[PDB]
């Protein structure tokens, strides 16, 4: 098989639909996800085209084998999917009607930046190269762009499926090739994260600011260190469903910030304790009395620029 | 090979039915479960029929590849289906009778609401395309709906295997899709959580309030910080055994609040020795005496309270 | 291809052999072992006969394509098992011997009870499905059971692999089905259980009974709090091998029971602290003196009474 | 088939190239990482020459059966790489232009010397072996050698893909072999690990510093003991992201050595609190107050030293 | 196919070798290793022989189907191995010269008596059944035996390669069965351990006995209960990388006998509080003193018992 010639020197217009049936296993540390659709393919081959009166049909269904068909790949994915075909239809005047169901694992990029508040467009994108003897473009029939109603992606809100109808058209190793980029765009589910990560870490935090209204330095050492591991054990907590990013992201710049309230903490622990030994507890007293108030307000003042830094 | 033609004008009914054989990895994490199954199906082939007489035998055993089958896919599954075709039986008139063992890892969504006191409906979703020749429908033969007396799903109690008989027929990218739901209904064995996370949480929560018969501010710093990492380490062990939900679970509930409990108690700590350092025992010691009755009593209503609001 | 005929009205016997090859990876939490083994089949075939002296050759061996051969399966694997056939050798009276080396998963329930000192029966079943033509029984060659001596299953003993030779006949989906139960008996090696989790798990707990020979609260609180949580990472690794069931293991048994003796050393370090505070330490001498005696000793009770409970 | 014969005795001449269009999973505990990427090759074989007049084809396309391709493989994969051929070209003096796109899991050693500071050489190895009719030789086209902009290694910076333009020939098991050496140049984003294990490791061991400002025994055990513990908790989750090297790594170097600073400062502790209860403090004090200067003078000393002896 | 006919009565031998090209994968707890090597046969099929001179051809080569080919495999591997056939070449005489590159994942056995300080002997054994026509064994070829230079298996050191010559002939199911044992002998690099557990696990142990230069009992209960449970944290981590054993590790053997150490030390601890507390301090000072050259020596000279015990 060889194919279609062109009538004049044009390019083979290969038009695409992708109809989401399953969207599964978003790997924040993998930056996959996984994806079961259907892909429709059509396109003109005038070879294969025949006259309804003298056939005695209006369709013609072919295996794959029997007629030409557009090698059509995926650019971002992990290995090639796994495609079942359903159907081919063709038309009196050779447009063929492709349709396969198809499985594959994608690779797509994450900005972690505002994290666990953040949004991200998944890409899927659809490749074609060029042959010898023809030029191959990719087209959206946008009539066969979806997704079921019922998908679903644990820890995410799914809030579009579309595509870029113009493709991204390149020479690589000297052929043409013709690139369409699909998007999904999903915005996490944070609600989770704020009793189980943000409100017990704040809740340490705080536990640790008693230390302000007490003078026992063997009970404040216990008070701010104790409450430090737990913030260590969150930090780790946090970093395990997290990739290493060249950037800070939200909660890493909170998480990072807590230690330098922590350690402050320590600093003046020891120096109420120092001072009250040294005899000098009015001092002491000052420093305590200060540290009450200016711990929580420099804590909400840089709670306020970080969030504005971020959002 | 194409479908088989029509009498009159009706769809082609493909009979159903789904018999487990093993049910196993019910993935709370990721919302599958794995199954191995029998897959039957039948149809009416009239180009099929045959003459006992003249072919010797009375039913006819065939290749899947020598004959025209449905394609038959299920709707939530990861990839498509290992099946193995066991038996396909055509008999005089035509009638097909095509048996396959098929193994699946299925999505099915989870409602953890109540967990680990939780009940599901796993769906297993039948579905077949229609063709330009002619529409096909699905149904269930009941008689071919089961499941094995030994199918265990570990850490669960199988109540039901059944189908829901009417099938959903719909247009999807111009053509008809029928699609049958088989439900498989489960309650989860909760048995392991109490002696495993429920008491232990409960037993350090209780050894925090004996902060409440000591005036030892140090014993008491060590008591009530020391049993909240050890919470935060069941809060850790209990979300690594559940996906992140846009909403609150039983068992999440009971533990965020436990942190409330902790809170209030290094508050009481804190105003219990903050009043007998500044020589106001009597008043300490009124707080402290309310503390032992308050701290159960009014864990005991918002336990009332919560399970009242979940069950 | 089709089945052979039957002489009389006989069903086909089927003759089985497993010999197991290589054993590993017994996955507790998962319930299932990985196998590698040989399976042998026999029956008689009469389209195969053949004279011995006018053939040249005393045996036929032929390739799985050319004759006829039973759809035989397994009941209890994960998906069906990889096989290559080693050999099909037909004798001059038509005995075919059937020649296959597989690998599988196979599921098979375990019984915790007695965890990490019980002793288990896998179960592999081999099964075959009748057809229309004739009957098909299954029947155990025991010439041909077995097990290569080098089999080690890790952390466990190897006691037996027999079969029980009369099959479990009976109707599913309106056809015969026969199935053998292979039967592969495995004791756990419990020697490491011993110094990694059961004398570590004790002497942490005699470490919390020093707080019976100690005024100070300060430090009693820290010795039973330290070893309380101690006590639950031993709780948290035990379980992460286990999967959750709806039953008391040992080892759950014994771990559950050390928290209550944690909970009333807290009680006892409360009551003694109380008392000397309340100018009474005679009183609280007498309790905590009684305390070094009653601890053991019911320890040492209550551990009698669990073993004669679960052996 | 059989390879295209030689004019007078040259070598048959491959030329290859490689064409990255994903780099995934560096797993640095494995030494691995996937790559999907075009294989291009090219050879000469005049058995397929042709007229451009007479066919008024300018090149033909052939299926990878019909006519002879080099058995190119890899050295450095876990398993055979997936491949699917692309396109097949002929041009009319017969130099044949073959394209695959494959995916493949490389096994490629790393020297974590430097890490997290690292940067990597990863190498694909391109083999052919010599078949007994002719010497089979690789070369590179630079042309046909690249990455897709859009490549990106979560966690490294990809610096150039490059290959060394001269074979290794060698002689293996009595057959000429050609081996080219593709190399994917790689430096390690170090970023993350400042505030995730860096900072917070420093934090812990100068507040370790504090008990230098201690007379508290008590408070001084509990502030080196319990940051220790936390730097013990960092040692093992650096650990887990790394294998086991015969030799040290940079940031292994530091933890190991701020091990031996815990154990000075538990010293320092031990022989003040010794010192003070023997009626002899201002030794103690000479003591602590040199503890001061000393411990983070020779912790910059010794942190200098270890940057010259790894950078 | 047929197996080559005998000239007289002799056996058909088949020359093997194996020429290791990557290894990786050496899992512990698993006990299995991962190769990718060549795989050489040889041996003389009389049917395939020809004349050279007739034939113009000093060589010929075949497709696998073309010719009968050994049914060669491996006993101790999971699944049977991936192999490609790389050259199948027949000389004159018609001795048949067969390569394929495979890929497998071994089960072999390993010995943790001296861990990490152990040494292994991986097995490959490969195994030839006969048949009814003729009895096939198998032989080695010293000079196709090998492994290449960059052969690396992380975390060990590779020692030799090689064969036992003569093979195993015995009878498994009513034939004969010839089986080659290769053998890699492999180091473990014990190097990491020593930073990274031996000295962190040997310093926390050592500054438990600064407790016999304090005085403070809530100190010592912090000091010995603190270390006791970082040296838990270190028996855990050790147990993960380790499979259950039915005997004593040599490193488990040293984590066992410091419990007895820490709980020796906890007795001590006590007793000297509770002689302070009965005014007897001058005896609690023997015993003090006596334990700081007691605890040390006695580790000392036990650590030199077992050394002697397991090396
Ligand atoms: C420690 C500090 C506590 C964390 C503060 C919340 C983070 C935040 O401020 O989050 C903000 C996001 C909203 O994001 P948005 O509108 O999607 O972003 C796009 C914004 N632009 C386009 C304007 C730039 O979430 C919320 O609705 C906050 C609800 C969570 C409350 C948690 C309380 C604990
Ligand atoms: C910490 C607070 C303790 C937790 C309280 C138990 C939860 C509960 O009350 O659980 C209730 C569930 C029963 O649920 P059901 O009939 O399946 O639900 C459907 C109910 N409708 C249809 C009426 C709405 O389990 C039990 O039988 C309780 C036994 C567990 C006791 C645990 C002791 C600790
Ligand atoms: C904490 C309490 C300590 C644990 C007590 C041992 C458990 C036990 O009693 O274990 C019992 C099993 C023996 O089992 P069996 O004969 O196979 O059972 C079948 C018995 N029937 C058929 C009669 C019912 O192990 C042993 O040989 C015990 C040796 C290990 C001692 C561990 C010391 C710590
Ligand atoms: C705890 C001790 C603090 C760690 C010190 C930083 C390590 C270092 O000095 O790292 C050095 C590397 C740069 O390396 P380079 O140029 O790639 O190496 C090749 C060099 N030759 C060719 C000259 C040999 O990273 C940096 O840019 C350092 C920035 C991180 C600062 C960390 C703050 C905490
Ligand atoms: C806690 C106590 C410290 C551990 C003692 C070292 C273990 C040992 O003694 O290790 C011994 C092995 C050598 O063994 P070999 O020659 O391979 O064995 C075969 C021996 N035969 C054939 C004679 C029986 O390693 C070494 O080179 C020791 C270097 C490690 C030093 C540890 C520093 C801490
Ligand atoms: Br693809
Ligand atoms: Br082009
Ligand atoms: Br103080
Ligand atoms: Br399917
Ligand atoms: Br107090
Ligand atoms: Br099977
Ligand atoms: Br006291
Ligand atoms: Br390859
Ligand atoms: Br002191
Ligand atoms: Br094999
Ligand atoms: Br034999
Ligand atoms: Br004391
Ligand atoms: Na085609
Ligand atoms: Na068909
Ligand atoms: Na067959
Ligand atoms: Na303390
Ligand atoms: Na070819
Ligand atoms: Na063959």
């Amino acid at each position: 098989v060889s194919p279609p010639p062109p009538i004049a020197d044009e390019p083979l217009t290969v038009n695409t639909g992708i109809y989401l049936i399953e969207c599964y296993s978003l790997d924040d540390k993998a930056e996959t996800f996984k994806v079961n659709a259907f892909l429709s393919l059509s396109w003109k081959d005038r070879r294969l085209a025949f006259d309804p009166v003298r056939s005695g049909v209006r369709v013609k269904t072919y295996e794959p084998e029997a007629i030409w068909i557009p090698e059509i790949r995926f650019v971002n994915v992990e290995n090639a999917r796994d495609a079942d075909v359903v159907d081919i239809s063709v038309s009196p005047d050779g447009t063929v009607q492709y349709l396969e169901r198809f499985s594959a694992r994608v690779l797509s990029p994450l900005d972690f930046r505002r994290y666990p508040f953040d949004s991200q467009t998944l890409h899927i994108y659809l490749i074609v190269r060029s042959v010898d003897t023809r030029n191959i473009v990719l087209a959206v029939d946008l009539e066969k762009v979806g997704k079921n109603d019922d998908v679903f992606l644990t820890g995410w809100d799914i809030e579009s499926f579309t595509a870029v109808v113009k493709p991204a058209n390149f020479a690589l190793e000297d052929r043409l090739e013709s690139k369409l980029d699909y998007q999904l765009r999903i915005s996490r589910q944070y609600f989770s994260y704020i009793p189980n990560i943000i409100l017990p870490m704040l809740f340490i935090l705080f536990i640790s600011w008693t230390a302000f209204w007490s003078t026992s330095y063997e009970a404040n050492v216990t008070l701010v260190v104790s409450t430090l591991i737990a913030h260590i054990f969150f930090n780790i907590l946090v970093e395990t469903n997290l990739p290493k990013t060249p950037y800070m992201t939200y909660t890493g710049a909170i998480i990072f910030m807590i230690y330098l309230f922590y350690f402050v903490a320590v600093i003046e622990v020891t120096v109420q304790h120092y001072l009250k030994v040294e005899s000098q507890p009015a001092r002491a007293a000052s420093i305590t009395r200060a540290s009450r108030i200016a711990f929580p307000v420099v804590f909400l003042l840089a709670n306020i620029i970080l969030a504005f830094l971020f959002f």
